[PDB]
């Protein structure tokens, strides 16, 4: 039994170029809703999306086949460091942060994780705040209820 | 456990048993007036209500942090059929109809909505007939104007 | 048997190769080209980034004529298409002046021809050329290991 985790992110390409990142969680496939672009995934791309304005996302059910190979999230944000592509993430106080000059148009879309490779939130963009830089974000708390937080002047990535 | 959508009737307790419902339509909270109890949620329930005896619905604004979270509104109702919280319900003649033995004491305030997802009443309460059971109800025509339509011995749920 | 490892065709040229392994068929993601098998060249991929690999689960009536892997990996020789091979610190490594552009995917086996990696790249380091390969440990957790300044074959 060899167990491969496959790529559960993937980009959103727009002009030739990647505007943003989907992802599959939970059986659903989401997409920031103010990026647009197409997911460089045939399968993916084609399936039809209910819009959330209200957490500026979009999301489908994903196909059957793939109804396993999906992250699995949670709602346990203890104090610490999560991971993210660009590295370390911080969660303090009820905000993520990431090091200075790390983040930017682009990143939008892409999961944080935490050690046991469980999604805690979707990034959605940020605010540089001096050596650090705050993330907006959706969340979830232990009811399964979505939570959208945006920091003070926050820019969408 | 992923809720992406958010609740739009509430319950109002009563002695701890349901009493009636409560829903956000066009940005607004409704309640029936008949209908005594505390709303299940503190901040609809705090929210200082306008009365209009005429239609048997009290209202008030709703917090603009859910204004956008609330059901959409509809004038259009052509003959052909509806759901509710029970099922089926049919509009012909002037009026919604439901099978007997559905729709009770508890009902009132439970949104009426088309296959769009937008409210198109808003029930009060019924009356068997037969087979058949009528609703009294408020709607909307072409102005927005609000119109309540009782049938006949109708009884309040 | 015996053919178990299939090139990678690209305008005409073997960019590389890929194999079955374990139900599975592998293919280096940064090769292009079609797999030199229809049935292989057929199945739809799913991709594994972080392994710079592409793979998919191979029929059911396949199963058992694909290559049997290990996490075995004691210091030691082993083998591939240009011969031999070394396993010691947790790493491969072949002569100088052999391996190259066009062998990515080909398999490395133990002496009972198992699959014990798949090569990725590699860096000359001397008189030994350092290779990047995914692997296999005692969890049979797929694992990827790339020597510094390692280029991709």
């Amino acid at each position: 039994v060899m167990k491969l985790e496959s790529d559960k992110t993937f980009p959103i390409m727009l002009e030739g170029k990647i505007n943003g990142y989907a992802c599959v969680v939970g059986g659903k496939l989401f997409r920031p809703m103010h990026v647009e672009g197409k997911i460089d995934n045939d399968v993916l791309a084609a399936l039809k999306t209910k819009k959330a304005s209200k957490y500026d996302l979009e999301y489908a059910d994903v196909p059957q086949n793939m109804r396993a190979d999906t992250f699995k999230y949670t709602h346990e944000k203890p104090q610490g460091y999560y991971s993210w592509h660009h590295g370390a993430v911080q969660y303090e106080n009820g905000r993520f942060t990431v090091p200075k000059g790390v983040g930017a148009k682009g990143d939008s879309g892409r999961p944080i994780l935490d050690n046991q490779g469980r999604v805690v939130a979707i990034v959605l963009g940020g605010v540089n705040e001096g050596s650090r830089t705050a993330l907006s974000v959706v969340m979830w708390n232990e009811k399964g209820v979505t939570v959208k937080y945006t920091p003070e002047n926050c820019e969408q990535w």
